[PDB]
Parts: structure tokens; sequence; C-alpha cells
């Protein structure tokens, strides 16, 4: 301070910050990266609810991203951009509770609507610093204030001995909640409007947004929510207290460890030892299942998300939810034999039956038969191309498309204003093979407006498409309505079940989100599982 850029010095509750001026394609933006919002949850604080960060002295340098929360690093396809883009891009550390703010430059002179991003990655990975979550474009082009926070994942964020004091569960969700409290207190300092805060996230980040909707103390911290390909209901986003306890104690055993004693022993283990064993505690060979996720603790979650969306009053809530065209394909190449990014993955009937048992790992024999019966093409029951695509649909429908359907429906029936979409454009720059279609996670780079960066090699149409999506999302944040006061985007309702297609063509309205197949998963499967 003296010779420094006066536009980049800001004070928050904990002290003084110095940000950085970044170049976006249409002009500069302000970034404040690596702002601590919690005491490092290390040592005796592992597994504990986060504690608000204590004020610092001097000017904290906020010009670079901070550490990524310790996590498993995916190694299926080494050096291949398809997997690498999701991997940690800063040092892994338990000291990782930091958040990031982008704003116009100079800062808005009047209060601007805030978007808060929560990343996905199965509650076992992810980071707010990845290139695909870069807020410079939304800030520069839409004038948004954008916030994203790291939160603890894996065991560090989600290992629970329900009822204990030392490992109560859900602390990754409480990391997110603390960041939201930080926004309420401090965002006015950056030109943000704490009275207009829209949450958005994808996959597990979406489930997270969902859980904030369903958890009362989070409710006063935001006004609107966007759930991209993820929901708090469904088969992967939560586990019961019993199951959480069973996994935590199996994991303790695997690393050589009365809850207080078990937990103290876990606290002496190297971070990397926990990461090395976390995946071993799943009860069946699975895909789209994760070891350490939110637990129904009767605390953060007072009941299952199913019970809470069923009985909730959602009157003052606006919500944007949707899915990509091919939610399942991405997951098949990891753990279903016969699938691969490097060939067409034309599978046999035998491999379809086997993949159904992996895709629906909780299924009894009869339930699995029902799944196979429903997805088999009975004019061509052995055709490898249909079996390959049907396998994808099983996984995408069970895990994402049908839970989203159930969510939109319950939320509307109960007074929320809902807008639904299906995203159907495949990036021209996609490195996954064609058969995977428009895979899970590949809408994000358009919502954040990466196609605006000329060096990324997107097409001109893709550039205009990204601009449209950015408008929808920020209109929504701003007013609860994606429409600009072009074809209209009607609200989703139980009666008409309308949603739109997001692609290069103008909005097209459709009805029924896999209505027929989703009745199978949402109404019939549960009844069949008992017995
Ligand atoms: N710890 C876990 O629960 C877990 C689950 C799955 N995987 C690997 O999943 C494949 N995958 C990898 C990257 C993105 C999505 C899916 C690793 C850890
Ligand atoms: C594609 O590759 C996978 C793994 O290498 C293999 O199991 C599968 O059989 C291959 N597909 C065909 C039909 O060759
Ligand atoms: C974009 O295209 C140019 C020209 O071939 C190439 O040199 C550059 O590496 C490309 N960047 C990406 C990420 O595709």
């Amino acid at each position: 301070e003296g010779r420094e850029d006066p536009q980049l010095l800001v004070r928050v509750r904990g002290g003084q910050l110095r940000g950085i001026r970044l170049k976006a394609p249409g002009g500069p933006v302000s970034a404040f990266l690596g702002i601590p919002f919690a005491e490092p949850p290390v040592g005796s604080r592992r597994f504990m609810p986060p504690e608000p960060k204590r004020p610092w002295s001097g000017v904290l340098d906020a010009t670079t991203f901070q550490n990524v929360c310790y996590q498993y690093v995916d190694t299926l396809y080494p050096g291949f951009e398809g997997t690498e883009m999701w991997n940690p891009n800063r040092e892994l550390s338990e000291d990782c509770l930091y958040l990031n703010v982008w704003t116009p430059y100079p800062r808005p002179a009047s209060p601007t609507p805030v978007l808060i991003w929560i990343y996905g990655g199965g509650f076992y990975s992810g980071a707010a610093s990845l290139d695909v979550y870069d807020g410079r474009f939304l800030a520069q082009v839409e004038g948004a204030v954008l916030v994203s926070m790291n939160y603890r994942v894996g065991t560090f964020g989600f290992l629970a001995l329900p009822g204990s004091r030392e490992a109560p569960g859900n602390v990754g969700l409480l990391d997110q909640r603390l960041a939201l409290q930080w926004v309420q207190e401090n965002i006015a300092a950056f030109g943000g409007d704490p009275m207009s805060v829209t949450l958005f996230g994808e996959s597990a980040g979406a489930a997270s947004v969902g859980m904030h909707i369903l958890s009362l103390p989070s409710r006063s911290l935001f006004h609107r929510a966007v759930l991209q390909s993820g929901t708090p209901n469904g088969p992967w986003a939560t586990v019961s207290a019993g199951e959480a306890r069973r996994r935590a104690t199996l994991l303790a055993r695997l690393v050589g460890c009365n809850d207080t004693e078990l937990i103290a022993c876990l606290r002496t283990r190297p971070a990397q030892d926990l990461v090395d064993h976390e995946w071993h505690v799943l009860p069946q060979e699975s895909i789209f299942r994760f070891s350490f996720v939110p637990v129904v603790d009767g605390d953060f979650l007072s009941d299952t998300p199913e019970a809470l969306i069923n009985t909730g009053d959602f009157q003052d809530l606006q919500v944007l939810v949707g899915v990509v065209k091919d939610e399942g394909s991405y997951f098949l190449v990891y753990g279903v034999p016969g699938f691969s990014k490097d060939n067409e993955s034309l599978i046999s009937r035998a491999q379809f039956l086997a993949g159904v048992r992996i895709g629906v790992p909780q299924a009894s024999d009869l339930a699995a038969e029902a799944v196979v019966l429903h997805y088999t093409d009975w004019l061509h029951p052995e055709d490898p191309t249909h079996l390959r695509d049907a396998m994808s649909a099983v996984v995408g429908d069970h895990n994402v498309v049908c839970p989203v359907a159930q969510l939109a429906g319950r939320l509307a029936a109960q007074g929320a204003r809902v807008y639904a979409y299906i995203f159907e454009h495949r990036a021209s720059t996609l490195t996954w093979p064609l058969w995977m279609g428009v895979p899970h996670g590949y809408e994000i780079e358009f919502i954040f407006g990466l196609p605006l960066d000329p060096s990324l090699n997107y097409t001109t149409e893709e550039r205009i498409f990204a601009q449209r999506l950015m408008k929808y999302w920020t209109n929504f944040a701003r007013t609860g309505d994606p429409n600009d006061p072009s074809p209209q985007w009607p609200p989703y309702t139980t009666a008409a079940q309308q949603y739109v297609s997001l692609n290069l063509k103008p909005l097209e309205v459709r009805r029924g989100l896999r209505a027929q197949t989703c009745a199978f998963w949402n109404r019939f499967l549960p009844k069949l599982l008992s017995a």
C-alpha cells in the first residue's frame, strides 16, 4: 500500500486483503484467491466442525489459489485431459479451507447479486481452483460477484461415528455453511449483495446445494439455488447413520485403529493412509457410489432427504435444476467390464447383466431382473450397441435423471418455482469418444463461459451458446427467472412437467423428464426392494 493498485485492497472481518487484476477476454476483473474462512482443520481438529478463522495482522496476499483439500487422485487414464482437468491443481493439504472471490474491475458501485459455486467430485474429490470453475467470465461479462470455497472431502470431510462428539459427520457440509456465513458478513465489501445469494453446484456440489435447502440453519444464508446433475435425494448422496458407522469403523481397522479412542487413533494417521484405504469400505462392487458422504445424522439432516423433500414447505424458493444428455457414460469406463474410452465398448448381454449388478449394487436378484427387463430392447435383446447405450441409461437414470425428476416434482408440488433443463451439446473440444455422448460434468465449462477464451479453441457458435447460458444463469440469480424480460422457458410443474433443451438451437420446450422410466425407479423399484 502506497504504490499498489488502490482498486485491489479490501478489508474483511478477519483483516486486510490484497487481490489481483486478471485479464478476461473483454476486460479486467478483480480476483481475491485463497482467503481463509476457517482455522486449519488439522491435528486435533481433523473430523471436527470447522472453526471460524481468527483475524490476522497485516495485508493477507490473496493473489493465488490455496491448497486443495487432501484427496484421492484419479489415475485411470494418465495425462489424458478428459481425466486431468478434474485433478488437484495445487498442493494437497488438510490445511485447505479457503475461498475465492471474483468481481468486476473496478468493483461494482452498487450491490451485485452473488453466485456461490460448490464443486462436485463424489464428496471424495474436487477443488474450487480448477480451470473449469474460473469465475473471470461471469464476473467480466455478466457483472457477477462469484464465490467458490474449498470444503473437506473423503474421510476428512465425511467420516462419521454418528453421535460422537469428535466425528459427528457432515463436517464438509459445515465447511460449506461457514463459507456461506462468510459471504453474508463480508461480500458487501467487494460490492456483493448479501441479500441476493444464489447457490450453484454440480453433481455432489448439486447434492450439497440440495442439503442446504433442506437444512434450516443454511436457509437464511441464500435465496435461490441451482442443482446441476445432482440431488440430495437418490441412492448415492447420503448414507444412514448405521452405514456411516460401519464404514468409519472398517476404515479404522484397515489403518490399524469406544468412539473417543477409535477417533483419536484415526487422528494420528497420515492423511495419505486414510486416502489409501477409503475406497475399500464400500459394501458392494459399484459405480456411482462413494465411501464417505453426508450422513443422515438427525442434526444437519433431521431426516432422510426423501422424507424432507416430501414434507417440506418450499414456498419462498426458486430453483433451477437439470441434467446432461448422457449422465451415465462417464461412469461406465471406470468400473464396468467391457467399457473403455479407447474403443466403441460394444458389449454382450452377459456384460450388460453384470453391469446392471454393478450399477445397481443395492439390488436384490428380482430387482435387477426388473431393471434388465425394462432396459432390454426385446426386438434385439443381444444387440451390442443397444446394450451399451442401455447400460449408460441405467446408470444415468438411476443416479441422476430420475432423482432430479423426483426433486423437481416434489419441490413444485410444494410451492417452489422450478425451472428444468436437459443440456445436449457436446463440446467440439471433447476428448472422450463419441459413444459417450454428452457426458456428466461437460456442461460446466459452458455455464462458466470458457468458450469466450479464444485460446481454448471452441467454435464461434459455442461462444454464443456459452453467452446464452451465462445469461440464463445470471438472470436466474438476479430475479429467480432465467428468462430475459426469444422462446420462453416455462416453469416446471407437476401437471405439465415442462423443461427445455439447452443446445446450439433456440430453446425448445419438452414435457416429461423420462416420465415412464422414472416411474419405474421412483415409484416401483422401492416397493420391489422390499422384497
Ligand atoms: C474395449 O476395451 C476394453 C478394455 O480394454 C475391452 O474389455 C473391451 O472388450 C473392448 N471392446 C471390444 C468389443 O473389443
Ligand atoms: C488450439 O489450436 C492451436 C492450433 O493448432 C494449437 O496450437 C493449440 O495447442 C490449441 N489449444 C488447445 C487447448 O486445443
